[PDB]
């Protein structure tokens, strides 16, 4: 495959200036015979006081659904012994898992992560490598703290994640926000932004492009290569904070009967359905993507990784070594041999279960909308993925509005309170409105919404809140 | 009743004070409360978490055989955490919920055995202080940075320090302005001086390894933590105590090798009695964060330690903690709980004795080496009362190229380590660890080398085959 651009002209200029520790330059001489290394600061392992690890999980296929109790035929135990001796093979003893190492990753880990995201993503050059992370919001802070100086620019969607606003406001870096409809970014209004750009250009566009924070959006394949195209254009990165991808679901319809009929049936019709990630169009090598295990496994592994050109990668080791330094060897140790048991077979098993399930919830969920929330005041976008759903709201109509100084803000604040009042909350969309102004600024409404999950909720309890918040939108709307 | 701390918000860089709580805290009180159907948050469900159990063979209390003894028989004792609370013994993290997000500031079970620990050893002299939780010291010195400096602003560190910290502070523009050390660590009467004449804006905090110092091996004296923390308090500067080596505290040497036994800790009066005061034993203005890790104790991949200080500084780590490591992990968490609390604080007591013990025998051999086998016509050594290093000093002045050299003692110590790399043994040159940096704007304005080793990274023969190999390659450069 063709090589990747140089890019090390988007990187701060604190990142370039990151230096290895000066004992680097005696690494060579240790574990190597004639010689007596001293120059180190490793601890014993002898003293480790953990000979194994174990873990109790689910079996692939996982028929019985990925939520059935891990008993019986649906149980494996997964063992790590301080001794590689006393492994079964490819796992990461703890004698190495529970020492300091390469802030890379250890290697058995990266290596299944690397099979996955290339048999998923198919990296489009030649110079492309994943490090590990601690999870997507270590990941984002290291990424601004990599490609972002104070006074710098970055493009965001104009709702998203409020953590990574806050991290992008600690560091100094400006927010500027770029319009959405109910399908996530427009194209032609980022280009629109960027063709008349003032200033120092923005240093990348942070996405989280499959089922987005809060919309519950996904760009379509024909958006992301827009936008793609647009970052080639104007030199930009982007960053695809993805730790939704694998809740992408079959696609909503109203017709109940053809339902079961959608499901995929087969490891290569799954990996077919999946819409193309920024990394799969990347030929220039100008896309960063934060993966996590958050969604998939458990929150509490602390574990994902970054996919990116090497070049770019390496700047991120840095920072890592002086900041997070490594995952859990608990955590890595345990997610390589969850995942070396199921393998690339069982593993993508499981992500088919998690896509069955999130489908269900997400029918059952919009289904309810269609059902309690009235539609003269009203609208929905069904998901195709994610974790969330929105209702969006004409403020305009509300009986209140001109009393409300005809405010949108002052609407969603009574239908808030009124949902509350029914025995029911969603988020208000406001809470998400990124804001921000480059320096200097570039030259110069009444729908609102609110955010919901149907991942959180037993489904029998998700349709008595959407019908309480369907009688909060009459109560309000006076309907 | 202890008194409040200071106020110290004033010593906060203005980035760390403007950080703001997520716009969804302030409906988490709606969570799980009854009649309300929350569907406001973003958890995913514990139902799928594909952890049913997670178990660890940890040794068993009083470790009689020695901490590193095989961990089987007697020596053997299982932990179970499993996903469901019902299943576990008491005051288990269960994994559907140290797997599912949480407080920022830890997991409450951790939290309270850590918090005990800390006040059992330490005695916080103040009221209003806490812990949080970290991913380690590397981690928790980032945050430190990050929480009381600004570009520009500047730190006090040892002369000679940890590259890694200083790696940290130069990516974040933070100045480095170096502290004078003998061969016991920070000279408090030239650190007053040094605040007496200062000129700009007071350094924000100094940063102190003060049991076990990287690279020096030095451990500073009750006496001199005390001079330190009246200066800190006159000239108003935190104290951050990056402690991962406190309990690497040992036996003080003797050459008399029939007194080691008799002087010995045994009891847990014995050793919570020889233990330095930290400076947050005496820190009766709350102007002390102390990092804490179990790195050096359990093992560096539980990636788990703790920061003690005033509460209202914790919680702008808090802030900070959840936009960037957001958490330790809930299995690292979850087993560190278990083993403490199966060890209890008697057991934990009887690890850090044993430590203790592990590490006087290991520096016992290696300074004993170092008496035998270095030429004292050149050299001199501090035998270390703690931690895992120690240090070689040679007169530069004394080689016999010093004039070839052009006086240049970095060229003495280039000359004798690669000796020492011909001979088959490698040590780490002082200089490499020697901290420069001025304040903005800056304070109006040596014969001697040393080279840090360790007794701790391997087997004890190999360690006097080691040193007796420094000997020569010091022999051989001074023409010995
Ligand atoms: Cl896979
Ligand atoms: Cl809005
Ligand atoms: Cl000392
Ligand atoms: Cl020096």
């Amino acid at each position: 495959k063709p090589q990747a651009k140089d890019l090390t002209h988007l990187l701060s200029n604190e990142s370039k200036a990151r230096q290895t520790s000066p004992l680097k330059g005696i690494f060579k001489y240790y574990k190597q015979p004639g010689i007596t290394f001293l120059g180190g600061g490793l601890p014993l392992s002898d003293y480790f006081p953990f000979e194994k690890v174990t873990a109790d999980i689910p079996t692939p296929s996982f028929s019985g659904g990925i939520g059935a109790p891990i008993e019986g035929e649906n149980k494996t135990t997964i063992e790590v012994f301080k001794k590689a001796a006393d492994n079964v093979p490819d796992q990461i003893e703890l004698a190495r898992s529970l020492q300091y190492g390469s802030t890379f990753g250890l290697p058995e880990f990266l290596q299944f992560i690397k099979e996955h995201t290339d048999m998923v993503h198919k990296v489009p050059y030649e110079n492309w490598d994943v490090i590990v992370s601690v999870g997507n919001t270590e990941a984002w802070d290291s990424t601004l703290r990599t490609f972002c100086s104070k006074g710098d620019t970055i493009l965001v969607e104009e709702y998203t994640f409020s953590s990574a606003l806050e991290s992008a406001n600690g560091q100094g870096v400006n927010t500027v926000p770029v319009t959405m409809d109910e399908f996530g970014i427009i194209p032609e209004k980022l280009e629109e932004l960027m063709s008349r750009w003032v200033g120092n250009k923005p240093k990348f566009l942070y996405t989280i492009c499959t089922g987005q924070n809060p919309t519950g959006s996904s760009l379509s394949a024909e958006r992301r290569k827009q936008i793609y195209d647009i970052a080639c254009k104007y030199d930009f990165l982007i960053i695809e904070d993805e730790p939704y991808y694998f809740l992408q679901m079959e696609t909503y319809t109203k017709d109940k009967a053809a339902r079961e009929g959608k499901a995929v049936h087969d490891h290569d019709e799954f990996l077919k359905a999946l819409v193309p990630s920024f990394i799969s169009l990347d030929v220039e090598g100008r896309v960063v993507r934060l993966d996590s295990f958050s969604k998939v496994l458990a929150p509490g592994l602390r574990l994902g990784w970054i996919v990116g050109q090497k070049d770019l990668l390496e700047r991120y080791v840095r920072l890592h070594e002086v900041s997070v330094q490594n995952p859990s060897g608990f955590s890595e140790a345990l997610a390589n041999a969850l995942l070396r048991k199921w393998g690339h077979s069982g593993y993508l098993d499981w992500l088919i279960g998690l896509r069955a399930e999130y489908t269900h919830k997400r029918d059952v969920a919009i289904d309810a909308l269609d059902q309690f929330v009235p539609k003269e005041v009203s609208s929905f976008n069904p998901p195709v993925a994610g974790m969330f759903f929105t209702v969006t709201l004409d403020a305009s109509k509300h009986p209140k509005y001109k009393e409300f100084l005809e405010d949108p803000l002052k609407v969603e604040a009574a239908v808030h309170e009124q949902a509350i009042k029914q025995g029911c909350l969603l988020a208000p969309g406001s809470w998400f409105k990124a804001e921000g102004q480059s320096s200097p600024p570039q030259k110069n409404k009444t729908h609102i919404f609110f955010r919901g999950t149907y991942a959180a909720v037993p489904l029998d309890q998700l349709v008595v809140g959407l019908e309480k918040f369907g009688k909060a939108v009459r109560a309000e709307f006076g309907l």
